[PDB]
């Protein structure tokens, strides 16, 4: 097929603001690093024609910037996640830092730190990241979550984006962090223009939003320093590795990094499963009506959405991978998307399949550095699709929805739905007789 349908033939809405995507299957015409590409195109046939074909392959120079490998299958992709030996987060994670030749961050925070500082840092975030000590967290997303999800049901028509995922991941963090409930709307409008959200002036109040937030941690570090927590703010400020406590870059730069890592993702993740439903009914109905558990339609939708397309790294050394040479200081990326959809490994991988097992999908990633907040992410999923299940009968599309820019992240910053409540399930919840979420 030359092109595909946008809106699937089977949806029960969104057919009103439906478009074509072209299928393109010359490799040579997809340029990875253009934002653009993944709206403009459907890249099914394309990542297919790399698994099978090219399952190592070198994007050319674009610009000023050097080529870099694209690694496909999902073998490939999980072997190469797992080796930070010979490959490096230490440049950067992503395109653009990678092909920049670098990350300001690289040594300190997470994402782009390797070897005994990696670890110790993940040490140390062991106990607060544990499902026992992320109960009190947990329990707070669902109380959340319904409240959210209740109130959008009660209204019909609203933007699933703004009025429900986009208060949620923000909480989360928040009360990880240990974020004063008071300070919160203040941090929620630092975080929203530091990331973009275009021009001159939005990258201007990018960094400088950035940095408030950064100043504000520093905040939050000296308290917790004068006057220990159990957050993870105080638990970073207070910890020692290798025989030396963190420097206060380290610390805020951390602190900051589970706003980075985690508020976006869990929104794309979030909003995907609300268009998926429209998409695909009759897994809605089955979810709905009991006949999947919520663990299993979990996985699926984070294997369906998998938000974050890939992450990267650069060789350290020269290796050897399907009779190819990876030469030290080369570029790597690797492709979760493409994983994801990989028929070798998922049956039927453009099914979207909520009783779907095995689901083994790559949405989190792997080895070292495999998702901190993997835990929260299923957490805020699965409490989403239990409201959605419990108070909601069904929605619908009512407006184009609206992509997010970027050749790292996937998914929508806008979801116009009507929602049809649950009268029974709502009139429990309001009743003055004990039981809410
Ligand atoms: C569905 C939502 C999420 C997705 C798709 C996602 C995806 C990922 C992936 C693929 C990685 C590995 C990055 C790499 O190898 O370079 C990662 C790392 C990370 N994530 Fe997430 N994540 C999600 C939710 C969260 C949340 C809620 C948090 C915060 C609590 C978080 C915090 C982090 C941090 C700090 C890292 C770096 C860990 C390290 O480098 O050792 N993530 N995430």
């Amino acid at each position: 097929h030359h092109s595909s349908g946008l809106v699937p033939r089977g949806s029960h809405s969104g057919h009103m603001t439906a478009h074509t995507l072209p299928i393109p299957d010359d490799i040579s015409t997809i340029n990875l690093t253009d934002p653009r590409t993944y709206e403009v195109n459907d890249l099914s046939e394309y990542w297919r024609q790399l698994r099978t074909t090219r399952p190592l392959y070198w994007h050319p120079p674009v610009g000023d910037a050097p080529g870099f490998w694209v690694v496909s299958r999902y073998a490939d992709v999980m072997a190469l996640y797992k080796d930070n030996k010979k490959l490096t987060s230490e440049k950067g994670n992503v395109l653009v830092t990678l092909l920049a030749g670098g990350d300001s961050a690289a040594g300190k925070m997470l994402a782009v730190t390797d070897g005994a500082m990696h670890r110790g840092l993940r040490n140390v975030l062991l106990k607060s990241f544990s499902p026992q000590a992320l109960k009190p967290i947990v329990d707070q997303i669902r109380v959340n979550t319904t409240r959210l999800v209740v109130d959008a049901a009660r209204r019909g028509e609203c933007d699933f984006a703004a009025d429900v995922a986009e208060q949620i991941p923000l909480n989360t963090i928040s009360d990880l962090l240990g974020v004063p409930a008071a300070d919160r709307e203040f941090l929620l409008k630092l975080n929203k223009s530091a990331l973009s959200s275009e021009a001159d002036q939005s990258a201007t109040d990018a960094w400088l939003a950035r940095n408030e937030i950064l100043l504000y941690f520093s905040e939050l570090v000296a308290e917790r320093r004068a006057k220990p927590t159990e957050d993870v703010i105080s638990v970073l400020a207070n910890s020692m590795v290798d025989g030396k406590p963190l420097t206060e870059e380290v610390i805020v730069l951390n602190c900051y990094s589970l706003i980075l890592g985690g508020d976006e993702t869990s929104r794309l993740s979030m909003i995907d499963s609300v268009q998926t439903f429209t998409q695909y009914p009759d897994q809605w109905e089955l979810l709905r009506d009991g006949k999947v558990t919520l663990e299993s339609a979990t996985e699926e939708v984070l294997r369906w959405a998998t938000p974050a397309m890939h992450f990267g790294r650069r060789a350290v050394t020269d290796m050897e991978l399907h009779g190819q040479v990876i030469a030290a200081g080369d570029v790597v990326t690797l492709w979760n998307n493409s994983a994801n959809r990989d028929e070798e490994v998922f049956a039927d991988p453009y099914a979207f399949d909520l009783n779907r097992s095995p689901n083994k999908h790559i949405t989190f990633g792997y080895g070292p550095h495999f998702c901190l907040g993997a835990y929260l992410g299923r957490a805020e999923v699965h409490a989403l699709l239990d409201a959605l299940r419990t108070y909601t009968t069904g929605f619908e599309i009512t407006g184009e929805p609206q992509r997010i820019h970027s050749n790292f992240l996937t998914g929508l910053s806008r979801l116009p739905v009507r929602i049809q409540p649950n009268e029974a399930a709502i009139a429990a919840y309001d009743s003055d007789n004990g039981v809410r979420s």
